[PDB]
């Protein structure tokens, strides 16, 4: 409260070039300080999801030594549009720890609903958030019937504000054992999907691992990072959108601009 937007921005500007709804919550987790705008409002996660996937296989990982290289094979049944790794690996089969990176770094679809399936679905990964605290956070459905992007449906969705949050305690903070910690850490570092998003707005010379969604509909698209700015406490942030027509499209560049006005609203130099 006290810390929250200290120094104003103008997000109602972006988002109303933008032709819709922007959601950021940022975290300077050296002070407290944070940037809020419509951060309690719930935003279709799409395929931001996998990397809290992700994260609960580590969690699981935890009480089982062998989870991450048990091999998986799968069917051609399983692979789903966009699943740029899995299926180069049909023939073979993958390890749980593959296809857990695969769902992080190139947001495969295949691979997250094996991974899916191995969590109890989607009631199974809400349950592992519910076990951090993040009463928020809710995934109802399997790829691709989440990424419907309905206005008003809180079906596959979170807030701004409990993203980040979820994020800084499974990334920074004690929700994991440290070797699980710093495995999650490495694969949002290697994301390859987001390079127009919050890491547009990051120096090169900082580090930074981040999970996008894209749902192809309703202007709806997403990003989440920890970003370690040299010589300081890391940044916790999270920029979702959505527009009110089915037709309305998304923007990198938006979700780029918004992470610019919360680094700046934090006083970060960038
Ligand atoms: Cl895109």
């Amino acid at each position: 409260h006290m810390l929250t937007n200290l120094v104003a921005e103008p997000f109602a500007k972006l988002e109303q070039d933008f032709g819709g709804s922007i959601g950021v919550y940022a975290m300077d987790t050296g002070s407290g300080a944070t940037v809020s705008y419509r951060a309690e409002e719930r935003f279709p996660l799409c395929s931001s999801f996998k990397g809290f996937l992700a994260a609960a296989v580590l969690a699981r990982s935890q009480q089982q030594a062998g989870l991450l290289d048990t091999p998986i094979r799968y069917g051609k049944n399983a692979l789903v549009p966009w699943s740029p790794i899995s299926e180069k690996y049909l023939t073979t089969g993958m390890t749980v720890a593959e296809l857990s990176a695969a769902a992080v770094q190139y947001s495969d679809n295949a691979a997250a609903n094996l991974l899916l399936k191995e969590l109890g679905g989607p009631a199974g990964l809400t349950a592992f958030m519910r076990s951090i605290g993040d009463t928020t956070f809710r995934l109802d459905r399997w790829q691709l019937e989440l990424n419907s992007a309905i206005p008003g449906d809180a079906r596959d969705t979170s807030s701004p504000r409990a993203v980040t949050e979820s994020l800084q305690k499974l990334t920074l903070g004690s929700a994991l054992a440290a070797p699980q910690r710093q495995q999650f850490v490495d694969w949002l570092k290697g994301n390859t999907t987001g390079n127009h998003r919050i890491r547009a707005a990051v120096p090169a010379d900082w580090a930074v691992g981040d999970k996008t969604g894209t749902c192809g509909v309703y202007g709806t698209a997403n990003d989440y990072a920890v970003v370690w700015p040299t010589g300081r406490a890391p940044i916790v942030l999270a920029v979702y959108t959505r527009a009110p027509n089915k037709d309305d499209k998304h923007s990198e560049a938006v979700i780029a601009a918004a992470a610019r006005l919360a680094l700046e609203g934090l006083g970060v130099n960038g």
